[PDB]
């Protein structure tokens, strides 16, 4: 029996759960109010208010951080690495410390669990940070030298219900192809060949279909120009890529519960902005069905709008559908994700990655890639 | 037996033609050296030296521009409109004189035409222009309100051989259901459902796969950085979606005979890039099969680089052929294509759009549709 500690750290939230095998014997959400939160200057400013919240959730358990066999947390903003579960190193830390990828609220996770570890002698991990990058290197160029495509979604959630589906069918992951659509505020679409995502888009840097809050890719034209046009504000014209756009920017809300009934209702604008969403989720299902070279054993609909089956998922299921058939698996699981992920290791089932190596042989790959500077 | 006159003004170059019904009389392509034509400050300014190349032209044939049956243009920068063979009008000469929706050499052809029509009472016509939309609504949102999707690609070379691939069959464009893929410089993939492309990336203002000479799409937030990031040159950073990316911009060159004989020798960086100009265009078919809801009769390459069969086009075919047979016609004939649309009207096997009235019919449904402005 082993007793998990998993960290999640949101933008706005913090969410801790303790699992004792795989039962899950408490959790907790900590929202973060605007105020509360403004009260620090940069991200890491969080860090000890953030540790403080963790500290006391075990603290009023009764147990002690030795009495755990692990802390897990969810991965942030570290260097391209392929998936899977990592243990925290120095490396890791001074990475996340110093924001060299960006600052994101994410990265105060494992530095968190990093001092539950020097503490007490128990292993950190994170696993499947949002910068999984396992594509091809034709899938990165992009038609200019000085820009890539990167591989920044929700990888957790993406890797978890691949699995989760095969494991239905008493399969390999490792033996499937697969087009999974993760649809929340943020949605990524990627070719899973083999257990490799070989292709997505970049969700987190809003390319892609447009979501309830993102807008997704933009005519390139319209905005060169409307980037330069004196409206700029280099904060204002950033949020609509991330948080004001999409959905709510067309109908004023970002719930999908809201807007279909609206369309119940006879609002006509409001069902030809939802229809125009699903009718990109399944264009993009498109870009990665060829990525496949058609070889697609299911289509996966997963994530908070797979929870719509009025209208979306019947709508993105009729278009799709040709190339393989359509599952769904609304919404997706955090904390058990992160829990299973450190339990396997524990257990010995699965190989944990050094994040340090595992760096290294990532950038010298992508440096040979990097070459095309011969002109 | 008709003798038509075909107008064709190019960025640096002026074709022009004579055909005395089906059979092609004279042909002669005028290029235009930079120096030449850097002797004028706006592109207006050429409207005199390109008429007198072309009363040239027929000059020197000994026939009169009285004794042609019509006149006929390659369109240019005119407001949105449907497919079709239009009358040139008083309306059509005011906008492109005026520019108001951008300048182009293009613009000159139906000038020119309409006064050898005030000098003689023969009809001009221009057909099929590069701003022909006939996509559908839900086409149009693109994630954020003052954004659209717009069509503007090479209709005429679209429209052309869809209708050629369905005369070799013996059945209706408008009864198909096609994916045609015209790969030149410029790269348009579009949806024809039953005779209408209702959907089609904006190929002209850079938006799609990667081009030998265009980047296509670029990530976003990379460029909203590097768009202010003190390397502004409005122009420079401008002519990056239009002349100095893709192919060009990687191996630098925009020859794809020359791409393959690197191939053949080795190169490895270039078969990289090549072969993911490839994989981007396929993706491209993807999102136009989802379309079509994978309803496709035929998948067609057409353009320059069709021609290209020793990796390109089997590269392609390879991905996409699970969504319908792969048809392959090389190039294109703008100066048939415009000499048989104007044939067709003059038998009266089809009839002339109005530019005026039929400019009105599509602003006013698209102003319908821009009533988003509703809060
Ligand atoms: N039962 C339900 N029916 C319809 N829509 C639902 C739903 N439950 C959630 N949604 C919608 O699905 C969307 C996504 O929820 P999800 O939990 O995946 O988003 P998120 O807020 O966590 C952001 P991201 O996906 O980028 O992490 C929401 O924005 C909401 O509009
Ligand atoms: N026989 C051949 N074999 C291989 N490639 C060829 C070819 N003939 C032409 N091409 C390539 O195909 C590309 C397109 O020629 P195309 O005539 O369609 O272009 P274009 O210069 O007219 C610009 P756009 O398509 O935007 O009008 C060229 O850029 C060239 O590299
Ligand atoms: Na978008
Ligand atoms: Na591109």
């Amino acid at each position: 029996m082993f007793r998990i500690l998993t960290i999640n750290p949101g933008s706005t939230s913090t969410k801790l759960s303790i699992f004792e095998d795989e039962r899950m014997v408490k959790m907790q959400n900590f929202s973060h109010s605007p105020d509360e939160l403004g009260r620090f200057q940069k991200i890491l400013d969080q860090l000890e208010f953030r540790e403080k919240i963790a500290r006391q959730f075990v603290e009023e358990t009764g147990y002690s951080l030795s009495s755990f066999s692990a802390f897990v947390s969810r991965g942030g903003l570290l260097d391209p690495i392929p998936g899977g579960v990592y243990l925290v190193d120095g490396l890791m830390i001074k990475t996340l410390k110093s924001g060299k990828n960006g600052e994101h609220a994410s990265n105060l996770g494992a530095i968190i669990a990093h001092r539950f570890s020097s503490e007490t002698g128990v292993p950190a991990y994170v696993v499947d940070p949002v910068v999984v990058d396992e594509m091809e290197d034709v899938a990165r160029v992009s038609g200019h030298p000085n820009y890539q495509r990167k591989s920044i979604f929700h990888a957790l959630n993406q890797k978890t219900v691949a699995k989760e589906v095969a494991r239905m069918m008493n399969k390999r992951y490792e033996e499937m192809n697969l087009v999974v659509a993760h649809m929340g505020g943020g949605i990524s679409i990627a070719a899973h060949r083999k257990g490799r995502v070989i292709d997505v888009n970049n969700a987190l840097d809003g390319d892609g279909p447009f979501t309830p809050e993102r807008s997704g890719t933009l005519p390139l034209t319209q905005l060169v120009d409307l980037c330069f046009s004196g409206k700029f504000t280099y904060e204002e014209m950033k949020k609509r890529i991330v948080g004001n756009g999409g959905l709510v920017a067309y109908l004023g809300t970002s719930d999908a519960r809201e807007v279909v009934r609206r369309i119940k209702q006879g609002d006509e604008w409001a069902k030809r902005v939802y229809r125009a969403m699903a009718y990109q989720i399944a264009k993009w299902i498109g870009k990665m069905a060829a990525v496949l070279k058609g070889e697609v054993d299911f289509i996966v609909l997963t994530g908070g709008l797979a929870h719509e089956k009025e209208f979306l998922v019947p709508w993105i299921t009729k278009r799709v559908s040709f190339i393989a058939p359509v599952l769904v698996f609304p919404g997706s699981n955090e904390e058990k994700a992160l829990a299973l992920s450190a339990l396997r290791v524990l257990r010995g089932e699965e190989k944990p990655k050094n994040y340090s190596e595992e760096s290294r042989r990532w950038r010298e790959r992508y440096d040979s890639y990097l070459d095309g500077i011969l002109r």
